[PDB]
């Protein structure tokens, strides 16, 4: 009975057309043309990102929503977009990345921007298993979309309970992406963690309007319940017009090679 579950059902009304556009309506979205390209020819000392995800995570980054410092731990790395990035900052001294990659999941990608050598990819992962590590930085963007509420709210819930195991180790920093932000028990789950770890949780730009995701960050504190809402506001606002005018942005362009001596 939240704005977000209404979001949900109107969303899964919308025909074909109004569906594509609305998912692109004014939002912001990081040119790949080079990276993909540079990638596809096996190119590995450019810079390029190995996804759109190091760019997610630079937008945090970049405005104290989270720090990256010290021991980084990623869960659900994937192609190892945040991996990469995370690497590349001086604050940080190293990286482990987990993910399934196994049966359709996406592999970690070999690349050699700024400081891949400081990075330990670990495959066929299922981190709801992995003991957890004490590390300064937890890094989790799991979240798989359902067109049912009910769906993205049980994957939510299981996502935060796991990353609760690790950030009860004991972490400076941490964000962690949140499926449905939207669903009641999510909220209570947030206002819960909010006040045992502090943070709170913000949307950002580069998401697309066909999901509600939103991340638990540290580097903030705000009203959960207000902030969940302004964007559930905001998804409705931009359903009701659906242009699918997008404002293209630079992608990130890290510096190149290992981190030594
Ligand atoms: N009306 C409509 N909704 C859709 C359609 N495809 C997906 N959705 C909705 O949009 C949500 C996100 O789907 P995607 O963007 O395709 O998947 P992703 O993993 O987020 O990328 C789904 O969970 C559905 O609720 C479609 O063709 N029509
Ligand atoms: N239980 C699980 N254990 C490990 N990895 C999982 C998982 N469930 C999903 N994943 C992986 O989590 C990843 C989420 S996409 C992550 C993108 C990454 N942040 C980047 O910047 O490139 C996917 O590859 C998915 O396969």
């Amino acid at each position: 009975k939240t704005l977000g579950e209404v979001w949900k059902r109107e969303l899964n009304l919308l025909d074909k057309r109004q569906f594509e556009l609305y998912k692109r309506t004014d939002i912001v979205e990081v040119d790949r043309d080079t990276a993909r390209r540079h990638l596809a020819e096996g190119k590995v000392d450019t810079g390029v990102a190995v996804s759109r995800g190091t760019a997610k995570l630079r937008w945090f980054h970049e405005r104290g929503y989270v720090k990256l410092e010290g021991r980084v731990i990623d869960l659900g790395c994937g192609r190892g977009g945040w991996c990469y990035y995370a690497a590349a900052q001086k604050e940080v001294s190293g990286v482990k990345g987990f993910t399934l990659g196994r049966d359709g999941h996406e592999k970690p990608m070999n690349v050699q921007s700024l400081g891949w050598n400081i990075i330990t990819f670990k495959d066929k992962t299922d981190i709801h298993r992995l003991e957890p590590v004490k590390c300064d930085t937890l890094l989790c963007d799991i979240g798989e979309s359902s067109s049912s509420s009910v769906t993205e709210g049980e994957r939510t819930v299981r996502v935060l309970d796991t990353v609760e195991k690790w950030l009860a180790c004991g972490v400076d920093n941490f964000c962690v992406k949140v499926l449905a932000p939207y669903m009641p028990d999510v909220l209570e789950k947030l206002e819960l963690l909010q006040r045992r770890f502090g943070g709170t949780v913000i949307r950002n730009p580069l998401s697309r309007n066909s999901t509600h995701e939103m991340y638990y960050v540290s580097g903030a504190r705000s009203n959960v319940t207000f902030t969940v809402n302004q964007t559930s506001r905001l998804l409705m606002r931009r359903m009701r017009r659906p242009t699918g005018k997008v404002t293209l942005e630079a992608d990130v362009i890290l510096p190149i090679g290992t981190r030594s001596v």
